[PDB]
């Protein structure tokens, strides 16, 4: 059980950089955070702002999802995210990608599962 | 935060033992708990079960809150809890308790979460 608030991390958050190093960056990572794996995925964002501000674009405009889901928040302000392209060169195993660095509002899908008690109200 | 998922915790919950010790359990555990500080609480009733048992509550039985809210759930087993009546002789800063270990279906209020992303949609 891999949850998907943790294969979302895993596949999208990046605090450690402030903005991908070089060229290989989505090379390197598309390969590190396992993206490559029976496939090569072909396009990817990371996000480079804390999972603090990350989580709270679930709390900020609701917009549309692309597929027809509610679900999906967008973030007031832009972030720092670097896409990550598929190039034609590409084929698995041996997979390649373009690293493009921007400044967008992202969009995201905000799920969950926890709902917890806050108040005892009575016993039956 | 306190969050008020940590005042129900404080409050209601009590997974060391699974049946009140002796009588004057609640005037320990009501008075260990806060629960008497400035007034007496007149009434609290703990539960005697693990808190996953108890949180997961929130995931079963919809029914009505006493108040008229809706965001209230009852538990598919009885739970073994330990409620707390203030006593005649109750006078703060002096509060009594009466102590009855009973076998009953809960009833709680549940503040969900559903605050998390799970999927990256678009940038924009």
């Amino acid at each position: 059980k891999e949850s998907a608030a943790a294969k979302f991390e895993r596949q999208h958050m990046d605090s450690s950089t402030s903005a991908a190093s070089s060229s290989n960056y989505c090379n390197l990572m598309m390969c590190c955070r396992k993206m490559t794996q029976g496939k090569c995925k072909p396009v990817n964002t990371f996000v480079h702002e804390s999972l603090a501000d990350v989580k709270a674009v679930c709390s900020q405009k609701k917009v549309t999802c692309k597929n027809g889901q509610t679900n999906c928040y967008q973030s007031k302000s832009t972030m720092r995210i670097t896409d990550c392209r598929e190039t034609g060169s590409s084929k698995y195993p041996n997979c390649a990608y373009k690293t493009t660095q921007v400044e967008k509002h992202i969009i995201v899908a905000c799920g969950g599962k926890p709902s917890v008690p806050v108040h005892f109200d009575a016993s039956v």
